[PDB]
């Protein structure tokens, strides 16, 4: 199955559906990193409370997410398995994608990511109280940017991120694995062609991507013990629903 043209056009239609599908064009992140939070600025979010900026960074991850929702509906085959397999490969893999989509939203020259409307390293998320998390995301941007990926590449290696035969509860297992074996073919042929297949040994171990989501949920559950009506009034349904339906409204469209 799938020919050398086939294979091809998978390529151009995974790049295509990422391109309308990411929150910022690349250009449009570049152009900010000049643009980086005074003092004063970062102070004012240290001096912020836990559960204000607990509120903030759920909604931006929330945004986040809702364009990961939007990529796997333009995403080649997705649409053609069940609800079931749907909604279980956006509830694993959608944190995921963006783990791997906010390393073009950083700068590893001063270190910083970008965070309402402006450049801003670690210490700006003081506040959260996750410490080894917020390091944990830092470190994972830091190895991605080391890779000087391209669009196509994120674009190809997302795809592959929350296409996943092995996530637990999936019923049609071999209609993931034969997409996700595509959308393989199609990343190695455009790493093959570009000469790239060097970025392989270099990529992520899976158990990175696993560990910071788990890092994720965890550092939740102990916020969500102490302020419960927070996460309860304050936190979008969305981020509840895969952390803590609306993924079928969300998918129906
Ligand atoms: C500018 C733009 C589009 O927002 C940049 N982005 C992209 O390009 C990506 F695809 C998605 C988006 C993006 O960077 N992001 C979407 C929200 C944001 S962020 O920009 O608010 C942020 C960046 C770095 C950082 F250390 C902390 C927060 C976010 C929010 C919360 C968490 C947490 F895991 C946390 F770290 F706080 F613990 C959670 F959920 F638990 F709260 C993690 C992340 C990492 C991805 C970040």
């Amino acid at each position: 199955m799938a020919s050398l043209t086939e294979i091809e056009h998978l390529v151009q239609s995974v790049c295509k559906s990422y391109r309308e599908t990411c929150q910022l064009r690349l250009e449009d992140l570049l152009r900010q990193r000049s643009n980086i939070f005074s003092r004063e600025e970062v102070t004012g979010y240290q001096r912020k409370s836990m559960w204000e900026m607990w509120e903030r960074c759920a909604h931006h991850l929330t945004e986040a997410i809702q364009y990961v929702v939007e990529f796997a509906k333009r995403l080649s085959g997705f649409m053609e398995l069940c609800q079931n397999d749907q909604i279980v490969l956006l509830k694993a893999g959608a944190m995921e994608v963006v783990l791997v989509r906010m390393c073009r939203a950083y700068n590893a020259d001063n270190r910083t990511v970008f965070f309402e409307g402006k450049y801003g390293g670690m210490e700006l998320f003081r506040a959260l109280g996750c410490s080894e998390l917020i390091s944990s995301i830092f470190d994972f941007s830091h190895s991605l940017s080391a890779l000087h990926f391209s669009e196509d590449e994120i674009a190809l290696y997302t795809a592959l991120v929350l296409i996943n035969a092995h996530r637990p509860g999936l019923q049609e297992k071999r209609k993931v694995e034969q997409l996700q074996y595509n959308l393989e073919l199609a990343f190695h042929h455009h790493l093959c062609k570009t000469h790239r297949q060097s970025i392989l040994a270099k990529l992520p171990p899976k158990g990175k991507l696993r560990s910071l989501c788990s890092q994720h949920v965890e550092r939740l559950q102990i916020f969500q013990h102490l302020h419960p009506i927070v996460v309860q009034a304050a936190f979008p349904p969305l981020y509840k629903e895969l952390f803590s339906k609306i993924l079928h409204r969300l998918l129906q469209e």
